[PDB]
């Protein structure tokens, strides 16, 4: 087994698997988020474009982890991949409180394959994930965060209109 | 009669007539909701430019059913044109409620047409309303249907400043 | 009733709806023309262009009243459009002969509806149609003469060879 | 036999094959046409063009018939192609004539093909036929009906004229 | 519930919701295909893009879907993706093998919403699966059947060489 | 008959429309080499590609032959084209092999003719076949005598991979 595999764990390598997994998942909910907000009875195509943008991130992400596994020595194995958590996902408000939290997760799976690599003293992992994980999710939480405050901001009273109004004026399309 | 004609019904011919009639009402009926909404007391110039954008839609349809006749060694007959079915068309909220129950009849013209053409074996007329008309009603309908929603949320508490809003910043001008 | 409406009479008013009709038939009678010399037992083309070309001039005509009722403050008010008075249009010297009838027609109710603006003396009315009608179909009315002239011209002994002749040499498509 | 034959019967199959013994029986026809018109004592080379482009069209159609053979995993045979029904045509109007005939033939082997498709439950092909071949052929046999037409009227009294007429105006070169 | 719906049947919806499944457990195939030959022990680079390509082209049929049963008023609904059948697909020719396999199956999908969509009288769902799904899979599969025989061609006697040209002279990378 | 014809023998008129036969047969022969090449359980493309190319020049070819044949007063008759030799074409030896026994009988059809020519005094004729054919035979044939020597030199041992080899370095595609 691997010609080229150096000072790399079977417990890093299958936590890059889970993360793989994990990755994949955020996938697939953002893909379902993305066109909820398509839905001719929610029509909100600035939400619906930030979620699919997100969602080809998240592929991005499990694919870069793909190709480092690999890189490694280290051998892909996949898992099912669990539906989203719901089927309709309600206001803009809820869906940005719900990718939050799902970033959130992903974030803190990050965090600990990080304390794993540094308890397996492995700092490709380490740099890895600081060159291409860490600083892009502390940017996105902190950008859903910024909307997330004026989604609040916006639908005390008239909840309709700032929906609207956050959709076409914050959001890209 | 016709030296061209081949696999071409009567029934067919009729029912393509009858449709190039349903097309020029739809037509003036969306010339009358677009000088509406050019009204200085009603004064939505996004809105008048959405309809009489799709009166000459509706009128290309028309023709291409025109010509399609003709092609087919079919002869154009052409009725009394009635007026639309209303003089004044309410909020805008009103007057999208009227177009997609316009694009719905003549959407179902459209399949009932199909299913002539079936019944007739006349795959020609089939794939002719495949390639210009069944997916651009389904396009249509949908966009009108996001209006809709988008329309119905900024129009529940403070509906001018809503109907303001959805003409400034979704209707084009 | 209109805060804009100033020295705009309801005779004027009701008349330029009417005319709204008037140039809607003829487009219409352009329509049922044009397609009839698309028919591959007449299948002269250039004719076909020459009354679909009208057909969108007097589209535009219509359309260029509405706009001016909406700017004074009028009401426009739209009626059923009677179908062509023919089925088929025989030859293109039948046809011409029935187009220079039909403009003529309109040449008269434009004539009547200035005649109108000067006894409610409405020099903005007058200053229109002068501006956007009058002379445009003096100069339509000369073409078609001069059109109907060749074809006669070119139609004693050999009526086929002349029509297609015309068609070639004078008629754009 | 095929890994990747999937939904394809051996009647469309053999149909297939006997449509591309007739496309390329009407390309040698239209050959034969072409050079017809070249000859010294014709001498109409519009004539000649017309029907030379129309023997390349219909070679075009036979290929992509094969293509398509292949594509489903079917097996191309091919047969004598037996040689056009006439050495001389006549006039332009024989010869007109002709090959609407000759395209009438065509058409209705295509809708044959289609009527067998849709008992064998094979939309590819269904889809195949609307794709290349059925409007193809409506477009092409309405040209040719709009031509006799022309030819018709130009060559009732002085017959030479009017040929020389129809292929200098008309027809390309 | 819908105010777009119309003609679109719920066991249409159902099945369209099946087969976004089945074209996302596709991807997700593809992606473990394009991974494994990306692998330092086997290391075929042609290979891993050839199926990474795959796996984004499902991706986007999937999508595709989406975006028609939003269009026709369906609700997506989205289920657990199963992993792919094997982490490891042994030579490029067993990989291939079960890259046919899988197409064939997909293809056989969209050939039974076909034969509902047509029991069910649906005309747009049977043009949507023309329009961009049946003649995209028969060609797919037709280039793997091509490659499928030059794999075989290549790898009796000398199995690494001939896996090694194949990927170098016809894969792409 | 003729007002042009000089110096053009019955004998050659004759001989030139079987010489015609010759080479759309053998226009035919590689239309049906060609595609053999592109089924998928041959997929060899590059050869594919070579016969199609010589199908289309087999056909110039003739079409040169016939205008010809009307600048010097002769009259094209067409016969019967008999179908190709064989349905399936074995390997790309095989093929070449009956590619260059083809060629020699044109080779051959075109020297007998040129000593038809030079016994009827026909100087028009030998220079015609000397500027268009002779050379032009002269070069395919060496082409495909250096092509077979290749192609025997790679297929003993390992008939498959020299098979890939001479389409993938050889053939163009
Ligand atoms: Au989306
Ligand atoms: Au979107
Ligand atoms: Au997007
Ligand atoms: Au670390
Ligand atoms: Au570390
Ligand atoms: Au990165
Ligand atoms: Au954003
Ligand atoms: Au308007
Ligand atoms: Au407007
Ligand atoms: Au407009
Ligand atoms: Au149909
Ligand atoms: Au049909
Ligand atoms: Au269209
Ligand atoms: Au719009
Ligand atoms: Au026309
Ligand atoms: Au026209
Ligand atoms: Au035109
Ligand atoms: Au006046
Ligand atoms: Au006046
Ligand atoms: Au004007
Ligand atoms: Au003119
Ligand atoms: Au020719
Ligand atoms: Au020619
Ligand atoms: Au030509
Ligand atoms: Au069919
Ligand atoms: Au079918
Ligand atoms: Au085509
Ligand atoms: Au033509
Ligand atoms: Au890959
Ligand atoms: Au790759
Ligand atoms: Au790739
Ligand atoms: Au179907
Ligand atoms: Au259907
Ligand atoms: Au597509
Ligand atoms: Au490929
Ligand atoms: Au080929
Ligand atoms: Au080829
Ligand atoms: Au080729
Ligand atoms: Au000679
Ligand atoms: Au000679
Ligand atoms: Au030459
Ligand atoms: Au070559």
């Amino acid at each position: 087994s691997s010609q080229i595999r150096q000072n790399y764990s079977t417990e890093v390598e299958a936590a890059v698997n889970r993360l793989v997994n994990l990755y994949l998942r955020a996938s697939y909910t953002y893909l379902s988020l993305g066109f909820y907000f398509d839905r001719d009875d929610v029509a909100l195509e600035g939400v619906c474009h930030f979620f699919r943008e997100l969602a080809e991130e998240k592929r991005e992400g499990a694919e870069r982890l793909l190709k480092m596994q690999n890189q490694r020595g280290g051998r892909a194995l996949f898992q099912d991949l669990q539906k989203p958590s719901q089927d309709e996902w309600g206001t803009t408000l809820d869906a940005m409180k719900a990718a939050i939290v799902l970033e959130k997760s992903l974030n803190q799976a990050l965090l600990d394959l990080h304390a794993l690599g540094s308890a397996q003293a492995d700092p490709h992992l380490c740099d890895f994930l600081e060159s291409h994980f860490l600083d892009e999710e502390v940017k996105l939480i902190k950008k859903m965060g910024d909307h997330l405050t004026n989604i609040q901001r916006l639908v005390g009273s008239q909840a309709g209109l700032g929906e609207y109004l956050f959709e076409r004026l914050t959001l890209k399309h």
